[PDB]
């Protein structure tokens, strides 16, 4: 009865991802980054996520991951900012960078 296998939106409970889907980009699933407004994020990389809504068209500006363009990923239920979807790159072509403290971990 594993208690730590699925990630939900911390604000509303929307199903978002799974521990099984964690992706070591450059050899770690966890990347600590800051944006141009100086906000620091603990980003967890996932191969796959669901329950999101991707807004706008991709941008390469200020991308933390070489060769990838990003789109903002909201919770599709509550509209909370959960992270970004990355695309346009290589091996893999796409992935999700989700903000760890915006997710709640728990049983399947
Ligand atoms: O890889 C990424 C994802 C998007 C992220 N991003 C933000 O967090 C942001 C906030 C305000 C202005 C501009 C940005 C921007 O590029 C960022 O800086 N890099
Ligand atoms: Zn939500």
């Amino acid at each position: 009865a594993p208690g730590a296998s699925i990630f939900r939106c911390r604000q509303c409970g929307q199903t978002i991802s799974r521990r099984d889907w964690l992706l070591p980009m450059g050899g770690d699933h966890e990347h600590v980054v800051f944006n141009p407004a100086g906000m620091i994020f603990r980003v967890w990389c996932f191969s796959l996520a669901q329950g999101l809504r991707l807004i706008g068209a991709p941008s390469g500006e200020f991308s933390w991951f070489k060769g990838y363009d990003w789109t903002i990923a909201l919770c599709g239920q509550c509209g909370s900012h959960l992270g970004w979807h990355y695309e346009g790159g290589s091996q893999p072509q796409t992935f999700f960078g989700l903000i760890k403290d915006r997710l709640a971990e728990g049983p399947a």
